[PDB]
DNA sequence: GTACGCGATG
DNA sequence: CATCGCGTAC
């Protein structure tokens, strides 16, 4: 179709046109996502679900709709999209460096410990490190990189349980494990300067107009 | 806060009955994956209800500038906080008062919380009958006073993977069916509407 | 009944 | 160190 771009993830990350489009436009697209996922200028966690659409759409752009399977139930653990049948986890995180990234959105103490004792990395990860007005990047972290680090340090150092007596939102990858998987030689990245654009937008207008018309 | 006006104005009621299902269907279409609806649909439904308030009562009288992580309060109407909640089913069940699963913090909530704010509860029942309910703070408080915190508030069940502290189904039934609660009946009829979530973004990648 | 998605911000 | 939003479906 007319919106097609003229180890598949390796190919994506080395494609010069993809690199240029991501560097030039990912900030703008992510800014539209946040403008649609906020209230009083504060961004909701649900922005992640919209950013995920944007990243899956990059895959469709390069590889074609026939080769990207987006039809995964929204509550599926980990896997967000498949590329030529191969599962991909997408994660997004804002900060000077990524911190506190979740592996599962479970807070119950018993279920969290069950996860710690059973989970290991299985899926290729696309991690977007957002750092507004500064430098971040998008990272392709192969399943085997995650497995290497997990094998080396063990579950008890890789996985951080929710802290009891606080109000958290899930089981996290440890900050040390995250930094190690992001910086492995076999991890690929596109660096991004997250420059903001003067784009505005009132979330309520569409709906007020639908109430008012006719 | 004049919310009773919305529930007594025949003309606005008619627009709500004719248009709420369509708008809520769009919200679901934009909050799904593989045709399964995400919890975040509630945040978009809330925007639709706040917009109804803006239309009925005026921009000047509806404050929407509340942080997205504010507990309970979603909007203010003539200065008065309003909680908006949405729920799908044959009857409303398992509705959250706070999105805390931690056992200790959930207990603390149980021990300290009481109803304070007017509630707009939207009961969605696709292809059947539901409604929009205005449940005044005083109705919630009266039921809470009669049955007590331990019958009104349901703690997250330990050893399961839930999402928060709930109003009990007993309490929800009582506040919904109270004589002083007002409602607009809604026939939740689906409309033929085509939409693809990814198209916008694929097209922007191509244009970019 | 019980499974589960999405991180930003004090 | 910590705080909090949003229910569906299975
Ligand atoms: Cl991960
Ligand atoms: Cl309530
Ligand atoms: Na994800
Ligand atoms: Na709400």
């Amino acid at each position: 179709h007319h919106h097609h771009e003229f180890d598949h993830l390796k190919d994506l990350f080395r494609d010069r046109l993809i690199i240029d489009k991501v560097q030039r436009r990912l900030p703008y697209m992510f800014q539209l996502a946040e403008l649609e996922s906020s209230r009083a200028g504060k961004v909701g966690m649900e922005v992640g679900s919209l950013r995920e659409r944007i990243i899956s759409s990059l895959l469709i752009y390069k590889f074609g709709e026939k080769n990207v399977e987006t039809d995964l139930p929204i509550t599926e653990p980990e896997i967000d999209v498949k590329l030529f049948g191969s599962p991909i986890s997408i994660k997004t995180i804002t900060g000077k460096e990524p911190a506190g990234v979740k592996l599962i959105w479970t807070v119950d103490a018993t279920k969290a410990r069950q996860f710690l004792e059973t989970w290991h990395p299985r899926f290729d990860l696309i991690l977007v490190h957002i750092n507004w007005s500064s430098l971040g990047g998008v990272y392709y972290i192969p399943d085997y990189v995650q497995q290497r680090i997990f094998d080396e340090i063990g579950k008890d150092k890789y996985i951080k349980l929710p802290k009891q007596g606080t109000n958290p939102r899930g089981v996290e990858i440890s900050n040390e494990a995250l930094k190690e998987i992001m910086t492995d030689e076999e991890t690929m990245s596109i660096k991004i300067e997250w420059k903001k654009t003067n784009v505005q937008y009132n979330a309520f207008k569409r709906w007020v107009d639908l109430w008012s018309e006719g």
